[PDB]
């Protein structure tokens, strides 16, 4: 029905790094011109770009219609921005299908982007401080990792998840260590090479083309995993070494209808069969992939086991763990290339990223069925299926 | 298939007015509550919750599922916000219909909500000053109000399309007065009681319940807009009379599907037919909505004289007389209860705050083809087509 | 030896009061100006302005240049701040006479300015905040009211002379009432009228011409004193009713030899006999006028009950009458008029403003032998020995 | 009668350096304890400590308090600091002399600190933003390097004297090379040794001692110079490189009477024989030196060939040579050891850093009679004379 006939990421960024600069809207504009070129789509036959991002504070009016436009999509087209914290860039996809499904759109490039790096920091002083010192709030912290009910940071909600699961320090370690060696072995071998696209940091003193995940560690050890401090615990289990981080990129697919690929002699990366979303306890919104992806397998009539590829986004070592027990699946199958701990967490971007990584990898090994799926701030998951063609 | 089955809205307040220190989702919350209430729905049953929201920074992760949450819907539902600036509170619902059309959901609220009173000052502040001033910038103005290809207020597109549509000065005051007076009388004769839930301010010297819409001027003269200097063009047209002003509300409605509400016993507000949307040159945004209500009409098989009733958000008195001059639709069936100059533009809530004012009076009056439309920042705009049942 | 020709200060504006915009260098150059005018003296004859202020922060290079280059002191002239908090003003007069005493200069106009009111909030941001919250700082507090050494509020510091001098509530609400009463008193009566020179404030809806010192409440009860709560100690003593305000102003007093008065036929206000400055505990720093009197009063060559008046700034109650009781001098002859409790209390002006209380007083009761005195912030004290000619 | 019994200073840090995050004060209070050493005074002998300061926001009250009692200088002793722009450095000398003169005090400490690294950006903010953007006001710029009276930078008003004594870009670029040339070998062959003592910047993975001047750029070309576009006029003659530096740093001197040093033993570094202070314009701020040499020189009795080394500020290339160029003084006896273009600009410690330089070039080459001066911005100039023992 719909289909996904092409997709492209930039690199993911480090904290303040190659993008420390750079507005995500100058991201999603280079994805969205990807996505175009490799489907043989023009500009011009774009109905709608739906692009999520979670922190957008300060980058001016709605700018996913600023990539749109800069991309050179033109202006009879629309473009809206949407928030379903890390759940978002995957939840674009489904909307985008939506859009086709209904018979609303016929074209649309959905994903999601972040620069995590240039959000700012604010404070409300319409009113007034009469007296005395005020916060100013950094509003990545505050509108992205900080829960909004018990006030803690997600890394907290890690903390219940390992408590309650009682996962080891040495076990979260492995699987860090793990993600990075999958990822740093995916990344020499050219394994991400298919799926980004360059981007050029603009200069003064010279321009600079990024084309290369900078977050990515090389010889990584157990040893400095374990040497590493609790980040949120004094007594704690999860660290800076395995959680994800803190990064900046985006991440797009170019949706159409299996007819329209079909007449356009386009070979599509795979075709939609379903998607899910559902809510769990805020406390542990690490599982939240857990009944997403139960859900989604439902509505697509599949067994965990028809699976032969998974992408599920390594929020913190811990909550990957608890997901990967409950449900499953042969580990060997999931985040085959490495994940967020090693890659990074551009929060509204990782949806679409990791959908990029399942897509190439199901395509490279010829993979038939492939899911994606990703736990969401405040107690959330969204899974999506994929068959290829 | 699609029906809107019961609806609501908090009052609009004026800037730093009665919601001066009001989070948005605490308006959402009593929405959400009141359209569960009004249609016999429990929050329980409620899937997911839309809010389109144009400001949200500093107020905490995702606070369209904060409103959900406080409402009383469950943690297994789901929850996220959404960014077409001024589109967003229709396009909120026409995103909830496609939920239950392609059977992801059965019982969607969808709607906006906005605080452009809490929307906080900024600065991005990593890589540091070095030296030299900086500016700590309006997020209200920034993200809200400034178009980002041109650098300039939408008040300037509103100047743009007052010379290209060669509107007085004096045909635009014309409308502004048109508008108070129209909503002063709607007020007075309790036509906006239906729409408005109370919202309750907490206090700690006295809590304060606001049921009517305060931003309204009553007694409103022609003289009194007259003498008004121009805001945007000092040798221009555009004025703080003739434009819409700056406010906070939320607005909801309950979606199912009409088999649903029939089983329910509900006696819906209306059937959504269409809705579309559509983009224009970022220059003229105003004019979003004479393509968008063109292409929402054609979607429904209407012609524009079939239309009994229709609510078309007034941004600014010289996009308003342009559609209005367009689309040729009998101005006497148009915001027939006043509008925005008079009611108040909190962004991200008015599309749905407009529907409420189309729903109540197309019942009260047995008006049975409506349609909603708004011009959008960045050039686009979106209608939606509602029948009753 | 070295002589006050003449002298003159603004009224005293409470914080964010008549002088909320004034900077402090405007409020200066009117009191520069006003001291020529008195002893007759023009511009182009001074040698040297020397201002006293604390806060000068975001007011531009060197304010008392500015200050003295807006009251029409030719560019040959120079000009300097200083700063020694509340003994700056008093200090500043010093300073004036011993250039003159050195044979450097021949003509000083020596004071103290501040605009609490003008004060901004600040951050270092050169570095750049990598992450996190960070705070803004009112420099006001932290530059003018924060002790260096040990953290805490000047009032803190209030509250140690309280509990080390017994000083209960009860007498410190009856002092401060009692400052309020002399304060009105003297007021009404128009004994401020002579050392007040007039400042027009600038306006765009009009002038406002300030004359009056507006901090001084009218009715002043014991009971209102009684019921106001601890400011910094929630089971302390000391409150905003019984310690001085946050207050803005400009005072000065123009220096030459007493020879060179009577070559022009000036009759001054007053001769400096000495001066004084000691330190003592930080943590008890009201307790400075008492060494530094004392000093004073041993370089004079006068005891105690010499003096015929009095003035000892009244930053706290509690200060202050441990203060008397120490020094035990006659408490009727001790701030006639009233002190900052009722005036206010602008730091760096405070002196400079105080000593014109003193003189103009002296000179309408024809007493002969006077002193001033203030309380320095850090652990320090400032006198000054006047005899009237 | 009054002599510099001993001196000291700490290295000259560059913008943003190796004093990046040092408090003024901590750099103070390493001065005064060097000075007590050398001296062979305790701390507890001291009367008071003068130290001037153009930039104090944000480091909390009183830092010339701060830094005596971090020296562990008694409480009992008093502190304050001034404010004559790059004047104030050498001006505190002046003052803390004049305390003596007039029997005030025995034993001073003065002299000059300034971080303009650690100056923060500030805004008032206590009115409050009703709406729109607003600045954050780099205090460094603003109450350091901009004139109050036209606006602009001190670059500016280089670029008056410039053109007003027809300095060529070639002769500018001429003299600064060789101010880093003289300085860079003065660096080598040790003569900055004597006056600098060691600053330990305190850390958490090490202590870093700094104990030479880091702004010395080695190996200076005329090419180089040459290649510099113009830093303040798009077609001006000033560059960075001709102009002095943004800097951190700390210098002070020991005061006492001669008698009083003859008592201890002390053989002093010098007599001060004279200082003076003149305004000039402050469009032409930097031909201060002239009219306050002349002044010192006259009042020292002196004339201009009398005088064996010179110490003139290079606040610019453009107004150095013009001071050398009217006063006519050896240019070989000016500026021995390099400058400030080379050292670097602490503004408010300039003056006592100069005064250092001075002094112990003076007893390495046995130089009978020495002069220290600077332009001070809103124009003005300082100067004194100083004869060895
Ligand atoms: C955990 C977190 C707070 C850490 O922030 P941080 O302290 O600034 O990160 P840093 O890398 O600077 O600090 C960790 C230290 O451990 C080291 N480190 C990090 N990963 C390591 C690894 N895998 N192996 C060895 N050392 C490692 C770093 O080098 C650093 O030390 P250094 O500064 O000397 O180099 C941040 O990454 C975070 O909040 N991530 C979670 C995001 C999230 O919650 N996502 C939303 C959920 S869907
Ligand atoms: C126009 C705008 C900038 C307000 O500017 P402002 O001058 O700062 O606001 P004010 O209300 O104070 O305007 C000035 C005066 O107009 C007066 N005024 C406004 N409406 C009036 C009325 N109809 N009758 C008489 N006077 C009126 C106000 O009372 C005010 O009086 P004052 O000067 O004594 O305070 C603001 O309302 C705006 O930009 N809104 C546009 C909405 C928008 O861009 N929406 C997005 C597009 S979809
Ligand atoms: C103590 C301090 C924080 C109080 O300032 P503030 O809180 O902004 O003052 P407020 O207006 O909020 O005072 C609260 C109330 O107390 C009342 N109050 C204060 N002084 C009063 C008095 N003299 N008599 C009766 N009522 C009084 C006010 O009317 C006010 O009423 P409101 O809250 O309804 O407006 C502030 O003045 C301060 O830091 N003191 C400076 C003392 C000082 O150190 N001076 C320099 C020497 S080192
Ligand atoms: C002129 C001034 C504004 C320059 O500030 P700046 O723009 O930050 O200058 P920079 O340090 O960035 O210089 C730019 C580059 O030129 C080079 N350059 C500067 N001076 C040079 C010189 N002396 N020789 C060779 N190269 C030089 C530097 O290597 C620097 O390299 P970068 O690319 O890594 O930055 C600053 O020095 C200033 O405000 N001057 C102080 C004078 C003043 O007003 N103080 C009081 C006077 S009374």
């Amino acid at each position: 029905s719909i289909v996904i006939a092409s997709a492209a990421r930039t690199a993911v960024g480090s904290f303040n790094g190659a993008f420390a600069n750079t507005p995500a809207h100058e991201l999603g504009a280079t994805v969205i011109s990807a996505v175009l070129e490799r489907a043989g789509v023009a500009a011009g036959e774009v109905n709608e770009v739906i692009l999520g991002q979670v922190l957008p504070a300060g980058e001016g009016q709605n700018p996913a219609r600023q990539a749109a436009m800069k991309a050179g999509v033109p202006q009879e087209a629309t473009a809206w921005g949407m928030n379903q914290l890390a759940g978002s860039g995957l939840r674009a996809v489904a909307l985008g299908m939506q859009q086709i499904a209904t018979g609303d759109a016929s074209i649309i490039v959905a994903g999601g982007m972040e620069s995590m790096s240039m959000a700012p920091h604010c404070a409300h002083l319409r009113g007034g401080v009469k007296m005395g010192d005020f916060k100013m709030i950094d509003t990545m912290i505050k509108d992205g990792l900080t829960d909004a009910f018990y006030g803690y940071h997600m890394g907290t909600t890690a903390e219940n998840v390992a408590k309650q699961w009682q996962l080891s320090r040495d076990e979260q370690d492995a699987f860090a260590v793990a993600s990075q060696n999958k990822a740093e072995a995916a990344q020499k071998d050219g394994r991400f090479k298919d799926e980004i696209v360059p981007f050029i940091v603009k200069g003064r003193k010279g321009d600079i083309t990024v084309d290369a995940d900078e977050y990515i560690r090389h010889g990584a050890t157990l040893d400095s995993m374990a040497k590493l401090r609790p980040a949120f615990d004094k007594e704690g289990t999860v660290t800076a070494g395995n959680a994800s981080g803190l990064n900046d990129g985006a991440a797009a697919a170019l949706l159409m209808s299996e007819a329209e690929a079909s007449r356009r002699g386009i070979q599509p990366l795979g075709r939609i069969v379903s998607w899910a979303t559902v809510g769990v306890d805020p406390k542990v919104m690490g599982t939240g992939p857990i009944p997403a992806s139960r859900k989604a397998l439902e509505r697509a009539g599949w067994k965990i086991g028809d699976l032969d590829l998974v992408e599920a986004n390594e929020a913190f070592a811990a909550q990957a763990c608890a997901v990967n027990k409950d449900l499953g699946w042969d580990p060997s199958i999931v985040n085959v290339n490495g994940g967020a701990i090693a890659i990074g967490h551009p929060i509204g971007a990782s949806g679409a990223r990791i959908l990029n990584t399942l897509l190439f990898e199901m395509k490279r090994r010829g993979a038939r069925k492939g899911l994606a799926t990703l736990c969401i701030g405040g107690g959330m998951g969204v899974a999506m299926c994929i068959e290829s063609l």
